[PDB]
């Protein structure tokens, strides 16, 4: 009975269904239109910021369209335990970013982890074109462990 957050952008989505390839200045100026006529500028501003980010779109679509909810601790544990390769391979990004000595090196680490996400997002396109709802699960997982060192490349600091 509860709306989903596509419901809340009529113009966007005509069709009122789930969907991946969003038209984001379409939803923005719907957005800025919306909230131009205290909760409920901030539910419409969930779920704009829902809808706008990749990795929390790719979240909430798998909640209305399959029914998992990677945002739960052991939904995405339980997804990521069946993946050790994914695991190792994203601690050696966090141990490389140790091992830095300079910001030359973590900026390279960087732009690889941009490049990374974005390879993720087209992937994410793929799949959800092709209803391939079990191979969106595993990239969403392991697109939010990308989002979690882009931070960590932010915040680097030049020290002991």
């Amino acid at each position: 009975f509860t709306s989903t957050f596509y419901e809340l952008f009529p113009k966007t989505f005509p069709k009122k269904l789930p969907i991946w390839t969003i038209d984001q200045s379409r939803l923005r100026k719907e957005y800025r239109q919306l909230q131009a006529q205290s909760e409920q500028s901030s539910t419409l501003n969930q779920a704009y910021h829902t809808l706008k980010d990749p990795l929390r779109r790719s979240q909430y679509m798998l909640k209305l369209l399959r029914n998992i909810d990677l945002t739960q601790e052991q939904t995405s544990n339980e997804v990521t335990t069946s993946d050790p390769q994914l695991l190792l391979k994203v601690l050696d990004i966090h141990d490389e970013l140790s091992q830095m000595d300079d910001e030359a090196g973590v900026k390279l680490l960087e732009k690889q982890n941009k490049e990374r996400i974005q390879d993720i997002e087209a992937q994410l396109g793929q799949c959800y074109n092709d209803k391939d709802y079990a191979a969106a699960v595993k990239l969403t997982v392991e697109l939010k462990y990308w989002y979690n060192l882009a931070k960590a490349f932010k915040d680097w600091a030049p020290g002991k």
